[PDB]
């Protein structure tokens, strides 16, 4: 409830500005964190080993880039978040309403990276078409989505970016939160986890969030303890010019894990 309390001042547009607009949001530099995250996602799905019918995005927040390469492998996509404000923001983009955040640059780069000759409008069209619902969620609950969630369970795959560490006060919480979401994933399923490395706080407007600083090994061990087979775990070290005053993140990790059940 302590963290949950802090997230009450969370400003969606301040978050988007701090992390998805320049300099961090500049996709032109191939050395940026942006191109790196999109490549990890694209390369993974390009292996063709992450497929199914349903997929759930945990703690989607007000962003969609994490689903750009995934949307063409899953016909039923469910997005989620603890904050009403974030679900509202996602709606504005999915419905193409006024003031929606502009993700066209990311769509274009996903198309560029994937290399299938696809135009970005068709990519955004496909994603919007496959996202069937935006549901509330709380990874701190043994049943994240709840009792009678409209989401098809178990899911064939899960995607989660910058959520778990951002909502857990310490390692143990991180672990449980991971066990909580893992129940949502069908045995043999896949989990694509992205997150901040060794970060302790980040700003989102008037909100100042505490973060549990984790390391690559701690993430690996946590995934194993939860019953996953780590297929891939990479690290991106945050360059100096991407070190702004919005947080103290040291790097970013990408984990492709398979629930071995
Ligand atoms: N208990 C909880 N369970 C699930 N999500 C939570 C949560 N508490 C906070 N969150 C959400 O977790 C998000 C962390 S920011 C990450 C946003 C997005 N996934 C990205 O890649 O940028 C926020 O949207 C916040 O509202
Ligand atoms: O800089 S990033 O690695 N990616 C943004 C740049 C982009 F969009 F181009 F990929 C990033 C994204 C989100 C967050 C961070 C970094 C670090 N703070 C967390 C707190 F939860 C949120």
């Amino acid at each position: 409830a302590a963290v949950a309390s802090a997230y009450q001042r969370f400003e969606p547009r301040a978050y988007l500005r701090n992390n998805y607009a320049p300099p961090r949001g500049d996709l032109c530099n191939p050395n940026g964190v942006g191109p790196w995250k999109l490549r990890c996602l694209a390369q993974t799905f390009a292996t063709g080993e992450v497929s199914g019918r349903t997929l759930i995005d945990i703690g989607s927040g007000p962003t969609v880039y994490q689903l750009l390469s995934a949307c063409s492998h899953f016909e039923d996509i469910t997005m989620t978040d603890f904050l009403e404000v974030n679900r509202q923001e996602l709606g504005r983009w999915l419905q193409e309403e006024p003031g929606a955040f502009n993700w066209s640059m990311y769509s274009q780069h996903a198309c560029l990276i994937e290399g299938k000759g696809e135009c970005w409008q068709d990519k955004e069209r496909q994603l919007r078409a496959r996202v069937k619902r935006v549901l509330p969620i709380d990874v701190h609950q043994p049943q994240p989505l709840g009792a009678g969630s409209p989401a098809p369970l178990p899911a064939d795959a899960l995607v989660s970016a910058f959520c778990l560490e951002a909502v857990s006060p310490d390692l143990a919480s991180f672990q449980r939160a991971l066990d909580h979401i893992t129940t949502l994933l069908r045995p043999g399923g896949h989990l694509l986890l992205i997150g901040a490395l060794e970060e302790s706080w980040y700003l989102a407007g008037e909100a100042r969030l505490t973060v549990v600083p984790v390391s690559e090994e701690e993430v690996r061990e946590a995934l194993v303890r939860s019953g996953y087979k780590v297929r891939d775990l990479r690290t991106y070290i945050m360059p100096a010019h991407l070190q702004t005053g919005v947080d103290d993140v040291k790097g970013v990790f990408f984990a492709w894990a398979q629930k071995v059940g």
